[PDB]
């Protein structure tokens, strides 16, 4: 099994680190139980609502008469929706009142009143006209019998005994207005009395409380001609009426005392001698007089000071609109306003206007409502305002006027609203929100779990050990499908428990979790392919998990405003919006929703189908983000293949389509070195053999080993090791070589005692337990080279296998190969040169991309050499001691003379010759008496060769000096076109998008629109029912409601034929005729909201309501449905669901079609004989008329005209849609012209005249613009958080430039080695200011660019821009320190953006101390006179409130100069402006502050004396350095040169203390960090010319110096900018060296050695020994061998603080060696032999080394076992014992440095 156990491995490897972490597991599994356990009690406290079917009864207007509408106002004040249907609801019947007791009153007095007794009572009263008396037995015996006959008619026993019981009471709380609502409806010095008198009951008040405007307010006319008089003395005619209740008082107490003095004279006189002569009746009469006179009289007592309290005058003209407000608005504070009429126009027309107040009109600025709610929308208070404020109550007295006087012929026709009925339904606020708070609710929850996954998918290949697996035979399928199937692990497992949350916490209760899980399993595979694809763009696995989480919220963002609009979208662009994953999770959730509403929620059997008409189903989602995932996830399989990086080769525009060499030849049994160059032609060879690429870059084309197209043979024999460790972080040490072990071939079983061999031949057998973050950085590097052995490699190509490890850990790392050498064949490739003369073998060279030279090093000494040298170790005379070198070869020659040693060149022919022994058995006996304590030899060392053999192959003075900075900052600018200028165009797009979105929100105020109240909503449903026909009268209104409506006139062509029903279809057919109904019977029901089913809307069938009505349709686009003789609120209960389904979709404006009709028919069928009374009263007003109209007989006028005018009232009721806002007054508009236009005389289409109305609320006041204004101003706070956010923005940009140039040369260089801070700490705040100047302007014209907030006036910014321009002067210095304080590497980026937004959002909330209440002790004023002070310390923020107060000033002035008086501007005053520029003009402080951190220079001559250390360095001769560092070693250095603390003992720093003499201390101390002191990005040679020109130049030493170093420096003949391995630490060493031109100092220093080839290394170990010759100190780090061999001296070791050792190598090299080395060559079949003969002549000389014929033997000095006769008697008798050719030289000192690494 090859791909399925690569799967395992590759699998327990991701269940491993994500097992080892369990804190990074444990939160992303609770972390989405604390967002959907705050769903679970947001639910549960707003518990759904469910309500009955409420039919609502009808209010009377005035048309109706005085009664009815009393009764419909008083009564039914609350709307109370009863569920059964009211009796005015049903055809015919009209009031639903006739068991009150003044109906019945009034009833029974016309019943008998107007009886057929009365007929024979004036019958009786006729026989009068003879001459008896004006005020005889058969007149009296006609009118006893008619009288006596009437007065058992009026013992009516059934009101008037509840009358007389009702009056008649105990006065009790029964209010004034309470006393009469038992008689209405069962179930001011005078007013002032009564208004006391109401207190006593909350009802009273509440009633009283708006009814007071319309009997105390008064009602105003505008424009005052004789039209208006004309019209208005008809609604004066109304209130007129009403004071003949007062005049019966007048008549009362002129007739009472007649009557009342008929008592104890005429008792017994003048009535008892007439009445009492003749039963039941006479002994009624007499048993009368008590309870008569008093009774009612104290009936009219009462009744009379009614109108005493009602004004007598209300009419008032005005001479036009404008006094008319004005004298509105003063009578509205004395609390005396009803409304003011306001005719208007230039015929017919006419255009009246009601101004009404502005708490009592409905708000004009609306037809509808923007979220729709499923009420009936009619609760008595705050939705039904035109009734109880009394604008409807006004219109129909001021629109029946006009119909009266534009035709003549007094109308009478009159009007009843009714509100229509309205089906059971429930309320829930919770899910009719839930399609936006879901995804917001797991785009946050699996937003940690996104950060996680692109987090370790980027860290995978950060660490460059993704190539180590594909290296390896790994694939891309595998690798790919192992982070699949491991990161769908918590997504898929918090998506399968918090199913569980929603139906069981009742968020989507009656849905099935199957089909829930199913949805969210496949949102879950379409985000892990998304956190793949946002992966392939980045390389840092820092900056991955600060962009996967804003990139994954950046992508549901088109979905939030995809909801707003979705009006308009169209179903193309949201098949095509759903392209991106967090969206289509949207349309999905927002569609089961849908079906949450409808009582079932997603079942099994409903997932296809489309729940309203334009959504989606719940197969179509999943089918979506199953595409979604599929070619989303294929641009990864394509986009990692054209841009992989920066390591790796691309592969553009695919299709799926489809040890040997010429040059070299490495041995099976050798240790092969692999030197060449680090260029064109090393790292490609060892590439082609590692088979990472096919050849054909120049080199060579043989197939290596087996084949090199045949990989996967040799695979698994060769073993690599790369530059990087490879090695994973949490896994032990033991699971790497089972890791590496078993995915490189190896059984389950042989990989055993793998582990017991590696952890036993490295050395780590006790810690194999250890994680390997846990080990030390060099002993990671020994165990990741013994992992490219695993498994019997034997080609195993290493490659640099020593670099940055400490010297101990880098032997054991030889002893590791020299075993690993045996049965094996290593092409190791190191720069080096000790590893390759020490662990070499046949050495091979490449140069130029060709092979330059290969062989043993003794061969190429042999033929490359130059030859022996001799070196003299102790001004006696140079020519003696060159005549006595050139006494026995001449050729010879003396190559350096120095006072302390000399050195020669001697022929390596010369000991060819046998001529050693003579040579120094002769300087045997020549040293003692040439004044030198003795020699040494030497050869020609391998660098020599390798170079060699490379060369033929290859007081104003200080203010110019800002410049210095100025041109290296102004490059950094210029060159940084590719990541930059994000500090410039960001701000001002931002504040560009906050302008423009301070447009969408109109301002508030503007409520008054003119508002034409006929019906405006455009097409709709409208219908109809004529009652009865049989009066020709309203057969005509009823065709002028028609031609209202738009229909045309009745052609003579199908003139009975406009109406016509459309297709019933069958099925509503077969179940509508077998249930026996006809239209007064009841429908088929519908299904209201079960326990357990809970929905909007009920389901009805399809035959609920019947079938459809005979309808029509206009031209203006109106559907009239003729509704004749059917049940009228059974069809509009059980059709209202199926209008509205269209808005059930989005919930925002739902247009609902049908929004009224009418309704007429004649009067009440009831109780008859209207003219009975008026016939009575006619007659009865003879013998009566003595006032002929003297407020006497107004009373029979009034009581014949109420008689005689009540059996021709026609009706109309309006059935209103109060959903609609307008639908009320609109439709009583229509009735009243459509009134208009019947009694016009020609035809009922006149087009001449029209009443019109408007609706046009009153001029608000101060506390009325204000309010809403400062309720409205919350969108300009969003623009001043952006403002602010947007201009803090971009120095986050600037500091960004500080953080990673904190210490690392300008500060520890420039500032420190010529010691000048004060130019360079404040010209970095001069530059900052210098380019942020341009970026404040070009964020202020964008101010001008879009006309949202400029408004080009002296007025508005003449400082605002001087107040962009000192933002930067003022932000510079309080946020510098993050780069020189807790030094982070661009990671607090997201920090610093936090801690900005956090100041944005504390001046958010300053303002803001109000919304809604207040305190008593002046809190708040006090709290906004603290907030005036608080912006001392804060210059972020203070400015902040600044701007906020200025546009409110702004604003201001610009309203209270259009619309009054012209007051002062305060652009500049002291409460904005001046006090600002006061706390703002002083950020020197700060600028102070921050350069005192650099004045203590952070955050707030060696003499070691038992730090044994006995060490004694003198300044001015060169000192060296090696051994180990980091076991506090470095850090002595450190505290020694400054830069670290010691707690306890003493320190010398140059014989001068830190915190004595500040002065001593900064001049005499200078010292280069070891941390790779350079700034990376520069051009090169210039930089540091002006760094050195930073002092003491006249302008022109900057040519001279650049010409110096430019001709002495050879490296710059490349390009003007370099590479950057090219330049670097070599021309920084080069650059120091150029600054001690000026420097007479000790320039001890770390010297950090970048690990650069040695061709520039020549250059640089030669002059700096060149330049700094003259005596002064000279300082150097070695960590290899090369660079200890080029410049030491006496060099200084710690071995844990003791000295073990002193010297300087020439000392180490007599004293503490081990004498010579033996180099030999002999053939393997006579070495032995040779060895004996060795052995024979040296009996105990050491050997070291032994393989291959190489011999190599250390030979101790003294007696034969030194020098002097070794190379004699090898000439002489070695010659012959096989030696062909060989070379000795002193032991080269790493085995001496042997020692030293066995000290510790
Ligand atoms: C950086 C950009 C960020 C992008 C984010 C913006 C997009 C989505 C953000 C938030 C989601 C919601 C978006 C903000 C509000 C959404 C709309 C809103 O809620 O307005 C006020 C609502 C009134 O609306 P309705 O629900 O009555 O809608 C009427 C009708 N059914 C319709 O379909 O329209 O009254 C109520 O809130 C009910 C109060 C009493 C019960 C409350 C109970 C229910 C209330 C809330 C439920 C939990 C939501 C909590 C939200 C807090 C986080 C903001
Ligand atoms: C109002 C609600 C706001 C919700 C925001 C949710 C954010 C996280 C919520 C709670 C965190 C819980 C508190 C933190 C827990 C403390 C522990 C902690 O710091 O974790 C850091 C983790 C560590 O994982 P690693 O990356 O090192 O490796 C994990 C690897 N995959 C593996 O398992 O092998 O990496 C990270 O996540 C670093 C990023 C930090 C996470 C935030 C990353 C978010 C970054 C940017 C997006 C923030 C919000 C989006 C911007 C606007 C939204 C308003």
């Amino acid at each position: 099994m090859a791909f399925w156990t690569q799967l395992m491995l590759l699998l327990w490897k991701n269940f491993m680190y994500r097992r080892r972490q369990p804190v990074q597991l444990l939160v992303e599994l609770l972390w989405p139980l604390f967002l959907f356990f705050i769903l679970v009690a947001v639910r549960h406290s707003h518990p759904p609502l469910e309500h009955h079917e409420c039919h609502f009864p009808n209010k009377p207007l005035p048309s109706a008469g005085t009664v009815p509408w009393l009764q419909g106002l008083i009564c039914n004040v609350n709307n109370t929706c009863f569920p059964q249907l009211t009796p005015g609801e049903e055809p015919g019947r009209l009031s639903n009142f006739n068991d009150s007791l003044v109906s019945r009153l009034l009833a029974d007095a016309r019943t008998v009143l107007g009886g057929a007794s009365a007929h024979r009572t004036l019958a009786g009263l006729g026989k009068l006209i003879a001459t008896l008396r004006a005020a005889a037995q058969e007149p009296l015996h006609s009118l006893l019998e008619a009288a006596e006959d009437l007065a058992q008619e009026l013992l009516a026993l059934r009101s008037l005994v509840e009358l007389r019981a009702l009056l008649q009471r105990p006065r009790g709380t029964s209010g004034p207005l309470e006393l009469l609502s038992e008689a209405l409806c069962s179930v001011s010095p005078a007013c002032s009395e009564l208004i006391g008198a109401l207190d006593s009951h909350p009802l009273s008040r509440l009633l009283w409380r708006r009814l007071k405007p319309l009997i105390l307010g008064k009602l105003l006319f505008a424009p005052d001609t004789p039209f208006t008089r004309k019209l208005m003395a008809q609604v004066n005619r109304t209130f007129e009426e009403l004071t003949l209740l007062r005049d019966v008082r007048e008549v009362w107490e002129m007739l009472g005392p007649r009557i009342f003095t008929f008592m104890n004279d005429s008792s017994n006189v003048a009535m008892l001698q007439r009445l009492l002569q003749m039963f039941l009746d006479p002994g009624s009469g007499g048993y009368s007089w008590q309870d008569a006179h008093a009774d009612v009289g104290h009936l009219v007592g009462t009744l009379g000071r009614v109108t005493e309290c009602l004004s007598l005058d209300k009419l008032e003209a005005a001479p036009s609109e404008a006094a008319l407000v004005s004298r509105a608005l003063q009578l509205l504070a004395e609390h005396r306003f009803w409304a003011g009429v306001v005719f208007l126009g230039p015929p017919g027309h006419v255009r009246i206007k009601i101004r009404m107040d502005i708490d009592v009109v409905t708000r004009t600025n609306k037809i509808r409502d923007r979220f729709w709610d499923p009420g009936p929308a009619a609760d008595p208070l705050t939705d039904l305002r035109y009734v109880w404020g009394g604008f409807v109550y006004l219109q129909d007295l001021v629109e029946r006027a006009a119909v009266r006087v534009l035709s003549g012929a007094n109308p009478r026709a009159g009007l009843y609203l009714q509100q229509m009925p309205y089906p059971c339904y429930v309320d829930d606020v919770f899910l009719r929100v839930l399609s936006r708070s879901l995804p917001l609710f797991l785009t946050l929850a699996w937003i940690y779990s996104v950060t996680l996954t692109v987090k370790a998918v980027v860290r995978e290949k950060e660490t460059r050990l993704r190539d180590t697996m594909r290296a390896m035979g790994l694939s891309r399928a595998v690798l790919w499908l192992g982070w699949f199937l491991s990161c769908l692990g918590p997504f898929l497992l918090s998506a399968a428990l918090l199913v569980l949350v929603l139906k069981l916490g009742d968020i989507l209760p009656y849905s099935h979790p199957g089909v829930v899980f199913l949805f969210l399993a496949a949102f879950a595979v379409a985000t892990v392919t998304q956190s793949f694809l946002l992966s392939a763009f980045f390389s840092r696995a820092n900056l991955a998990a600060a962009c996967g989480g804003l990139a994954y919220f950046s992508l549901y963002l088109p979905y939030v405003l995809c909801v707003a609009w979705r009006d308009r979208l169209p179903a193309g662009g949201r098949v095509a919006a759903s392209l991106l994953s967090p969206v289509a999770f949207g349309f999905g959730c927002e569609s089961l929703a849908l079906l949450e509403e409808q009582g079932e929620g997603a079942q099994w059997h409903n997932v296809g189908t489309r729940p309203t008409a334009d959504v989606f189903s719940l197969a179509q989602v999943s089918g979506l983000l199953l595409l979604d995932a599929a070619l989303y996830g294929l641009a990864t399989w394509y986009l990692e293949a054209v841009c992989p990086g920066q390591y790796g080769i691309p592969e553009p525009w695919n299709f799926p389509f489809r040890l040997r060499g010429l040059s070299l030849d490495f041995y099976q049994g050798h240790i092969t070195a692999f030197l060449g160059h680090n260029g064109a032609g090393k790292t490609t060879t060892l590439s082609i053999l590692s088979g990472l690429f096919p050849p054909s870059g120049g080199s060579a084309f043989i197939l290596g080993h087996d084949v090199r197209s045949s990989m996967a043979a040799i695979r698994p024999h060769l073993g690599v090791c790369p530059q990087y460790n490879v090695l994973f972080d949490m896994l032990t040490v033991d699971e790497h070589v089972w890791f590496y072990g078993r995915l490189k071939g190896l059984s389950a079983a042989v990989v055993g005692p793998e582990q017991d061999r590696l952890l036993q031949d490295v050395g780590l057998v006790s810690k194999q337990s250890v994680q390997t973050r846990h080990l030390s950085g060099g002993m990671q590097r020994k165990l990741s080279v013994a992992i490219a052995f695993v498994g019997g490699s034997q080609v195993v190509i290493l490659d640099e296998p020593t670099a940055g490890v400490d010297p101990a850990s880098r032997r054991g790392i030889w002893e590791l190969l020299l075993k690993y050498r045996e049965g094996r064949t290593l092409i190791l490739s190191t720069h080096h040169l000790d590893e390759a003369e020490l662990l070499g073998d046949r050495v091979a060279v490449v140069a130029g991309g060709r092979l330059c030279c290969c062989g043993s090093p003794l061969f190429l000494r042999r033929h490359l050499g130059s030859g022996y040298y001799l070196t003299l170790v102790k001004r006696v005379g140079t020519p003696q001691l060159l005549a006595l070198v050139q006494h026995w070869v001449p050729g010879a020659r003396l190559v350096e003379e120095l006072p302390h040693e000399l050195v020669l060149v001697l022929p390596y022919t010369g000991a060819h010759d046998g001529s050693f022994a003579t040579l120094f058995r002769e300087l045997d006996t020549r040293l003692a008496e040439l004044r030198l304590t003795g020699y040494g030899i030497s050869d020609t060392s391998l660098e020599e060769i390798f170079l060699k053999v490379v060369e033929e192959c290859a007081w104003a003075l200080t203010r110019q000096q800002l410049q210095a900075l100025l041109l290296k900052r102004f490059l950094l600018a210029r060159r940084s076109r590719r990541g930059l200028f994000a500090q410039i165009v960001l701000p001002a797009l931002f504040v560009g998008l906050a302008l423009v979105f301070s447009l969408i929100v109109p301002p508030f105020g503007h409520y008054p629109a003119l508002r034409l109240s006929p019906t405006m909503y455009g097409a709709q449903v409208s219908f109809f029912s004529e009652d009865a026909p049989g009066d020709p009268g309203r057969a005509r209104l009823l065709e002028a409601l028609l031609q209202e409506a738009g229909l045309e006139e009745p052609p003579v062509q199908h003139s009975s034929h406009r109406f016509s029903a459309p297709e019933v279809p069958a099925e509503v057919a077969k179940v509508l005729a077998s249930g026996n109904w006809t239209p007064e019977s009841p429908s088929p029901a519908c299904q209201c909201s079960r326990p357990g089913a809970r929905r909007l809307l009920p389901d009805c069938p399809a035959a609920a309501g019947g079938p459809p009505p005979p309808q029509a349709v206009t031209g203006s686009g109106e559907v009239v449905q003729n509704l004749t003789g059917r049940n009228l609120s059974d069809f509009l209960v059980k059709t209202y669901p199926r209008l509205v389904r269209q808005g059930l979709k989005t919930k925002k404006w739902v247009n609902e079609v049908r929004y009224g009709g009418f309704s007429l028919g004649g009067r009440d069928p009831g109780l008859p004989s209207g003219q009975e009374l008026g016939r009575s009263v006619e007659e009865l007003w003879a013998l009566l008329s003595p006032l002929p109209g003297g407020a006497l007989d107004r009373v029979l006028k009034n009581l014949t005209a109420w008689a005689h005018s009540l059996d021709a009232q026609d009706s109309l009721k309006i059935w209103f849609n109060n959903k609609g806002w307008h639908s009320m007054v609109a439709f009583v508009n229509r009735a009243s012209n459509a009134i208009l236009r019947a009694h016009l005389p020609p035809g009922p289409a006149r087009h001449a005249h029209s009443i019109t109305t408007l609706n046009h609320p009153l001029n608000l006041t101060k506390e009325q613009l204000s309010e809403g204004a400062l309720m409205a101003s919350s969108v300009d706070v969003l623009v001043s958080i952006c403002v602010v956010f947007a201009m803090s923005f971009v120095p986050a940009s600037f500091t960004l430039v500080l953080i990673e140039e904190r210490v690392t040369r300008a500060k520890h260089l420039q500032l420190m080695g010529g010691l000048s801070p004060t130019l360079y700490w404040l010209g970095n705040f001069l530059w900052d200011m210098c380019n942020y100047l341009v970026p404040a302007c070009i964020v202020v014209l964008i101010f001008l660019a879009f006309q949202q907030r400029a408004y080009v006036a002296p007025a508005n910014l003449p400082a605002l821009l001087l107040l962009l321009l000192l933002y930067g002067w003022s932000i510079t210095p309080l946020m510098y320190p993050a780069s020189f304080f807790f030094s982070v590497p661009s990671t607090a980026y997201v920090v610093l953006t936090c801690i900005n937004l956090f100041i944005g959002i504390n001046g958010s909330m300053a303002t803001f101390v109000l919304e809604l209440f207040s305190d008593q002790k002046l809190q708040e004023v006090s709290r906004i006179l603290k907030q005036v002070f608080l912006i001392f310390p804060h210059f972020c923020l203070g400015r902040g409130l600044i701007d906020m107060v200025r546009n409110q000033a702004m604003a201001d002035a610009f309203e209270r100069l259009g619309d009054r008086q012209f007051q002062s501007p305060l652009r500049w005053e002291v409460v904005g402006k001046n006090l600002l520029a006061m706390v703002i003009q002083g950020p020197l402080f700060l600028l102070f502050t921050l350069l005192l951190q650099h004045r203590s220079q952070l955050l707030p001559v060696l003499v070691l004396r038992n730090l044994r250390l006995c060490l004694g360095i003198p300044p001015g001769e060169c000192f060296g350095l090696l051994g180990v560092n980091g076991a506090g070693k470095t850090s002595t250095f450190r505290m020694v040169t400054g830069d670290t603390l010691a707690s306890r003992g003493e320190a010398v720093l140059a014989g001068h203390s830190v915190a004595r003499e500040p002065s001593a201390a900064h001049l005499s101390m200078g010292y280069c960090p070891q941390s790779d002191a350079i700034f990376e990005l520069l051009t090169g040679r210039e930089h540091l010319e002006l760094l050195a020109r930073l002092r003491g130049v006249p302008e022109a030493q900057v040519a001279q110096t650049a010409g110096s170093g430019l001709a002495r420096l050879g490296l710059s003949w490349y390009a003007d900018r370099p590479a950057g391995t090219y330049s670097g630490g070599n021309k920084r060493k080069l650059a120091t060296a150029l600054a001690l031109v000026g420097d007479p100092a000790v320039v001890f220093l770390d010297e950090p050695t970048t690990g650069m080839d040695p061709s520039a290394r020549r250059f640089l170990w030669n002059s700096l020994l060149a330049v700094v010759r003259e005596g002064r100190s000279v300082m150097l780090t070695s960590h290899s061998m090369e660079e200890c061999e080029a410049l030491c001296s006496r060099l200084a070791i710690m071995v844990n603080g003791r000295f073990r050792c002193l010297g300087s190598p020439q000392h180490l090299k007599g004293r503490f060696a081990a004498g010579h080395t033996l180099t030999l060559r002999v053939p393997a079949a006579r070495s032995q032999p040779a060895a004996a003969f060795v052995a024979a002549e040296f009996p105990g000389a050491e050997l070291r080394e032994a393989h291959g014929g190489r011999l190599r033997f250390q030979l101790p000095p003294g007696g034969r076992c030194a020098l002097a006769r070794v190379f004699g008697e090898l000439a002489v008798h070695g010659a012959e014992h096989g030696v062909e050719d060989f070379s000795v030289s002193q032991t080269m000192l790493e085995e001496v440095f042997l020692y030293f690494s066995k000290d510790q």
